[PDB]
């Protein structure tokens, strides 16, 4: 059993942890059984979520599902950490940009059969984990092509990031995410 969420939400289903963030728009983000959840936005202007876990780490993840995206979104694991304060991003799947728009190249890596372009960039007057208003970096590891399925090993992008100055602090939450920007579409995603 679970509910379909239209707000802001953090908790635990069915065995895994969840995440769900917008600053504003409609959302239905709906924890389906096990590691599972759909998702269809609309009327936004940025929205990301999924299931995981709390604290994420060195894990081999493995999902599958749809990705449906109508303009500006991602499929991505999705996480933070602190001390220091940065947002990651190991990106399998986008819509019509593919992020972050060639900003802050760093190098590439390969992992679970696919090669990844790694990037580094700063943001600022964004909501993160320990408030509003906040700026840090954002590491990002975007797959060369597109995917939806398979399996992501989140320590062969950790050490390609430290590798090049990208340190990771203590973990928080790491979730296989959608995420959409003044955009509309769905997703159907299994975390395991």
């Amino acid at each position: 059993s679970g509910s379909c969420l239209t707000n802001n939400q953090t908790g635990t289903h069915d065995g895994y942890y969840y995440s769900f963030w917008k600053d504003s728009g409609n959302v239905t983000f709906c924890l389906q059984s096990g590691g599972r959840y759909t998702s269809q936005w609309s009327n936004i202007n940025n929205w990301v979520g999924g299931k995981g876990w709390n604290p994420g780490g060195r894990r081999t993840v493995t999902y599958s599902g749809t990705f449906n995206p109508n303009g500006n979104a991602y499929l991505t694991l999705y996480g933070w950490t602190t001390n220091p304060l940065v947002e990651y991003y190991i990106v399998d799947n986008w819509g019509t940009y593919r992020p972050p728009g060639g900003q802050g190249y760093m190098g590439t890596v390969n992992s679970d059969g696919g090669t990844y372009d790694i990037y580094r960039t700063q943001r600022v007057n964004a909501p993160c984990i320990t408030g509003n208003n906040c700026t840090f970096w954002q590491y990002w590891s975007v797959r060369q092509q597109r995917r939806t399925g398979g399996t992501i090993t989140t320590g062969n992008h950790f050490d390609a990031w430290a590798s090049l100055g990208m340190n990771l602090g203590q973990h928080n939450y790491m979730v296989m995410a959608t995420e959409g920007y003044q955009s509309s579409g769905s997703s159907d995603i299994t975390v395991g």
